[PDB]
């Protein structure tokens, strides 16, 4: 089965760009990632770091998730990142997204060994 780290990888990392310099870019990313597959997922961010940047964060400003779990590491730095947000137009499987680009410091659950991160949990 899939791995809660490459499943977060698939969700959430988008190494190949520096930002998300479309508004139909989270249109696309969507449903190339499958996040579209059984559902429209509501909300959902890409991190677009390396890999080796986003993993390191399980070693930076440990904080409690909101949930209250406390596993999550809050980004020293803030970081690229693109918001996907569905909009009053989504209709299954006609998913709609509108797309943000921003820059701020995320937060992510981390587990295993290697410790990496399972789990976006927030930007701030």
């Amino acid at each position: 089965k899939e791995t809660a780290a490459a499943k977060f990888e698939r969700q959430h990392m988008d190494s190949s760009t520096s930002a998300a310099s479309s508004s139909n870019y989270c249109n696309q990313m969507m449903k190339s990632r499958n996040l579209t597959k059984d559902r429209c997922k509501p909300v959902n961010t890409f991190v677009h770091e390396s890999l080796a940047d986003v993993q390191a964060v399980c070693s930076q400003k440990n904080v409690a998730c909101k949930n209250g779990q406390t596993n999550c590491y809050q980004s020293y730095s803030t970081m690229s990142i693109t918001d996907c947000r569905e909009t009053g137009s989504s209709k299954y499987p006609n998913c709609a997204y509108k797309t943000t680009q921003a820059n701020k410091h995320i937060i992510v659950a981390c587990e295993g060994n290697p410790y990496v991160p399972v789990h976006f949990d927030a930007s701030v």
